[PDB]
C-alpha cells in the first residue's frame, strides 16, 4: 500500500488534470464560436487525453488499494481575446502541469516511495511532448501573424496537427 501523503499528493494530481480537462474543453467551444475550428477540434481533443491522464491515476491508486477522493472541479475561464490569447493561456497550463508532476517526483524520491517514483516515469516522459508541441504551436501563431490572411492560415495549420494524430 501506499503512504497516507501520496495518496494525498496524487489525489490533488487527479483533481488538477480532470480541472485541465475542462479548461481546454473551455477553450475548444470558445474557438468554434469563433470560426476558429481548426484550434477548435485540436483543443477538444486535448481536452480527452487530458482527462485520460487523470483516469490513469485513479487506476494506479485502485490497483495499490488507496482510496480515491474526488473532489469539486472549479469552474473555468469562458472567454478569451484572440487565438494567440488561448493557446499562450493553454501552454502557461501545462507548464503549470509540468511542475506539478516535478514536485511529485521529488517527493517520491526523498520519500523513497521507488514504485510510484516508477509509475510517474510515463508523466514526465509525456509532458516533455506536450509542452515541446504547444510552445511550437505559440511560436507558429506569432511567425504567421494576425495581419494578412493569418488567423485563418494559423488555424488550418492547427487543424492539421489534429489530424496528423
Amino acid at each position: 500500500m501506499l503512504s497516507k501523503e501520496v495518496v494525498k499528493l496524487l489525489n490533488e494530481q487527479i483533481n488538477k488534470e480532470m480541472y485541465a480537462a475542462n479548461l481546454y474543453l473551455s477553450m475548444s467551444s470558445w474557438c468554434y464560436e469563433n470560426s476558429l475550428d481548426g484550434a477548435g477540434a485540436f483543443l477538444f481533443a486535448h481536452a480527452s487525453e487530458e482527462s485520460d491522464h487523470a483516469k490513469k491515476l485513479i487506476t494506479y491508486l485502485n490497483e495499490t488499494d488507496s482510496h480515491v477522493e474526488l473532489q469539486e472541479v472549479k469552474q473555468p475561464e469562458q472567454n478569451f481575446k484572440s487565438l494567440l490569447d488561448v493557446f499562450e493561456k493553454t501552454y502557461e497550463h501545462e507548464q503549470f502541469i509540468t511542475k506539478s508532476i516535478n514536485t511529485l517526483v521529488e517527493h517520491m524520491l526523498t520519500h523513497k516511495d521507488y514504485s510510484t517514483f516508477n509509475f510517474l516515469q510515463w508523466y514526465v516522459s509525456e509532458q516533455h511532448e506536450e509542452e515541446a508541441l504547444f510552445r511550437g504551436i505559440v511560436d507558429k501563431i506569432k511567425l504567421i501573424g494576425e495581419h494578412g490572411n493569418g488567423l485563418y492560415l494559423a488555424d488550418q495549420y492547427i487543424k492539421n496537427i489534429a489530424l496528423s494524430r
